[PDB]
C-alpha cells in the first residue's frame, strides 16, 4: 500500500542519494529512452513519483517544463535542496484527484512498481485525470508471465504482464503507442495516449 | 568509472530478485560450479559476487573462498548474509593493487557488460590474480557475432567463441572446455593459467 510504501522509502535507513543518485550519468541507457520522450512532451511534464528528483532535475536543466509530485516526506525534501529552481509537489498520485491541476505529460518511472491488482487500476484513474487529453505517459515497470508480487528492497513490488496492464491502462483511459520488454528481466517500459 | 556498480547497487535493479540471495539446491547451475570449484586447490575468488549467494553457497559446502564486488549495497548485503565470508569492496582492476593470489576465479556473469575494449585488459588482471596453472569458470553471453545486447544495467555483449578464446589466450588463460547452446545467449567455460 502506497501508505507503507511511502514512509519505507523516507526511512532514514535507505539513504536513496547514493542508491538511487541524485543526477544522471552520461552512459545512462535510460537517457535514450527519456530525453526522446520529453521532447515530445507540448507543455509542463510531471515526474511521477520523482524520488531524489534526478530525472526532474536533469530534464529541467535541459530545457524541458516538468515539476515532481513524491509522497516520501525525506525525498522530497532532500530533491528540493539538490534541485532549488525545480517545483516538487508533496503528495501521492491519488492527491492528484484532490486539484483541477493537469498536465501535458506523465513519466512514470519505476514509481508504479510497488502496487498491485488492488491499486494500480485507481493509480491510473487518477493519473489520466492529470494528464491534458491526447497528453502522454511513459513508464517502466517490472513485467513477467503472471501478475505476481516480487521481493525488491524498499517494499514488496508487482510483476505485470503486458495483457493485463495494457487492458488495466485501456480501461483508465489511456492506450498504449509502445511497449518494450526482454523476458531475461523483469525490466519493462512503455509509452501511452490519454483517450476515453 | 563506477556507472556500473552504481547501478547494481541500485533498488530499482533489484539484485536480490533478479540473481537471487539464496542457491536452490535444485538449480542447474551447481552441476556446472561445484564439480569445479572442487578442483581449486585452494582459495577461490568469486570476481564480482554480487549478493554473493555463490560465495556463501560454496562457502557452507566446505569451499575456502572469498568475494570481490564494487556494488556497496551488494557487498554490504553479502556480508550481513554470510558474516563468516568475506567480501572485498573493489573492482577487477583494483587486484592490481594488491601481490594476493588466489588458485581460482569464478566469474558468473560479471564481464558480460565488457566490450572487446575493456575485456582484454579486464582477464590481463585476471591472469595476474591467480596462480600459475589456476582455474578460471566464466559465463558470459555468447553468438554468432561480437555485439552489444539488452540489459537492465548497462549494455552488455555477446562474445563469440573465437574472439572470446583469443582474448584469453592472449591473456595467459588456455580454455580447457566450453559449452554453449546456439538457441540461447547463456554460454560457459572453463581455463587454465598459464604458466
Ligand atoms: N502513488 C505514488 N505516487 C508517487 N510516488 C509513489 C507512489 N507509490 C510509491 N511511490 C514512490 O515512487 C518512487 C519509486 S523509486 C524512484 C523513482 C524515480 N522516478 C527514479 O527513477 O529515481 C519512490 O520515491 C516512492 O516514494
Ligand atoms: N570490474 C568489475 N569487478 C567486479 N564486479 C563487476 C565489475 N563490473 C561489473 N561488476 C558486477 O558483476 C556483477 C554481475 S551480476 C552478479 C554476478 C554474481 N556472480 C551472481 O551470479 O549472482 C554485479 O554484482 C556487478 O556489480
Amino acid at each position: 500500500a502506497t501508505d507503507d510504501v511511502s514512509k519505507a522509502y523516507s526511512s532514514p535507513t535507505f539513504d536513496a542519494e547514493a542508491l538511487l543518485g541524485t543526477v544522471i550519468s552520461a552512459e545512462d541507457p535510460d537517457r535514450v529512452l527519456i530525453e526522446p520522450w520529453a521532447t515530445g512532451v507540448d507543455g509542463v511534464i510531471l515526474d511521477v513519483g520523482s524520488g531524489t528528483g534526478r530525472w526532474t532535475g536533469h530534464l529541467a536543466s535541459l530545457g524541458h517544463q516538468i515539476e515532481g509530485l513524491e509522497p516520501a516526506t525525506r525525498l522530497v525534501e532532500l530533491a528540493r535542496q539538490t534541485h532549488p529552481s525545480v517545483t516538487f509537489h508533496h503528495g501521492t498520485i491519488t492527491d492528484l484527484s484532490d486539484s483541477p491541476k493537469r498536465w501535458a505529460g506523465l513519466l512514470a518511472w519505476y514509481s508504479l512498481i510497488h502496487m498491485g491488482p488492488g491499486e494500480l487500476p485507481d493509480a491510473l484513474v487518477a493519473l489520466r485525470m492529470a494528464v491534458e487529453d491526447g497528453g502522454g505517459l511513459l513508464m517502466s515497470f517490472f513485467s513477467g508471465p503472471s501478475l505476481e508480487p516480487m521481493y525488491h528492497p524498499v517494499a514488496t513490488a508487482y510483476r505485470w504482464p503486458l495483457p493485463e496492464l495494457a487492458q488495466a491502462l485501456e480501461t483508465a483511459g489511456f492506450q498504449v503507442t509502445s511497449s518494450h520488454w526482454d523476458p531475461r528481466f523483469p525490466h519493462a517500459y512503455l509509452t501511452a495516449e490519454a483517450s476515453l
